[PDB]
């Protein structure tokens, strides 16, 4: 996976979130001492491009564990988690409105029970909301998740 190098205007897109003119989910205000990710919807597999602090402590996972992977793995203990692998601890339903979620470029909010680096259970209220960046276009997904 390849990073922005300087890095990702995650202020602004907290803001153009913020502002967007239909929400179509409840997320109320959010800022940058939230856990937060930042997903390349550009790049194969969606993978993550930045994670804030509070994401990482959430998680127990170091900034060089998360970034350049997709998210499930978060669905395992063993932090091992194959596309389209039936998931034990999610169930199918869920998962599935995820990726299409993701792949319509519609905000979408669920719960999911993920797992933290050291294998404790916990249960994640997860907003996803694709971004636009300066071409207008949908480039990203912001996911907010809360424990
Ligand atoms: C911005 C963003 C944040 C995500 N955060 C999480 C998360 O915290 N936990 C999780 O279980 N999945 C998370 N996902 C969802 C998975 O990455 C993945 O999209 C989901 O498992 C459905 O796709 P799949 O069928 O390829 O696995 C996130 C996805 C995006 C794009």
């Amino acid at each position: 996976t390849l990073y922005a190098p300087g890095g990702y205007d995650i202020m602004g897109y907290l803001i153009q979130i913020m502002n967007r003119p239909n929400p179509q989910v409840e997320l109320g205000p959010v800022d940058t001492s939230c856990a937060l990710i930042l997903c390349d919807l550009k790049q194969k597999d969606t993978p993550i491009v930045y994670a804030s602090e509070a994401f990482l402590y959430m998680t127990g996972y170091s900034n060089a564990e998360v970034l350049g992977r997709n998210c499930r793995f978060l669905q395992s203990p063993d932090g091992m988690v194959k596309p389209k692998s039936t998931r034990k601890y999610v169930d199918s339903n869920t998962i599935n409105t995820m990726r299409k979620a993701i792949d319509r470029n519609a905000e979408v909010q669920v719960e999911v029970v993920n797992f933290k680096k050291n294998g404790q259970r916990f249960v994640n209220f997860l907003t996803m909301i694709p971004v636009r960046d300066e071409t207008g276009e949908y480039r990203y997904s912001m996911g907010f998740q809360c424990e």
